[PDB]
């Protein structure tokens, strides 16, 4: 809708950020890929890909490269792939009706390179 989740986080974390609360129907499985988190080069949770053959795609709106932070109301800003990945799963697994994914906004651009890498 208009407003969503915006408090669980810190004031020095969001910083008048632009986050939304998307709700996906728990129909046709989840089928979602994640990448980053843990000690990754990302340092956050970003949708790896939205399986066209899942409930993720069905919804639409957001796509890979997103900025996942909370899952059904579960701070994953410091969560690991597995943790998050699994976590999210658990939710869907539960067999609910819908799932509220808390992910920030971010258009598909892709551009990050600044390190001679040893």
């Amino acid at each position: 809708g208009s407003e969503g989740a915006a408090t669980m986080f810190s004031p020095e974390q969001i910083a008048g950020k632009d986050v939304r609360l998307l709700r996906i129907k728990k129909e046709g499985s989840l089928d979602l890929a994640l990448e980053g988190g843990v000690d990754s080069p990302v340092g956050k949770v970003v949708v790896s890909a939205v399986y066209e053959g899942g409930a993720a795609e069905r919804h639409g709106g957001v796509v890979k490269g997103d900025e996942i932070m909370a899952i059904n109301g579960k701070i994953v800003t410091d969560y690991t792939l597995a943790e998050a990945e699994a976590a999210l799963q658990k939710a869907w697994n539960q067999g609910g009706d819908w799932i509220d994914l808390v992910v920030a906004v971010c258009p598909p651009k892709e551009y990050d390179d600044e390190l001679t890498f040893f």
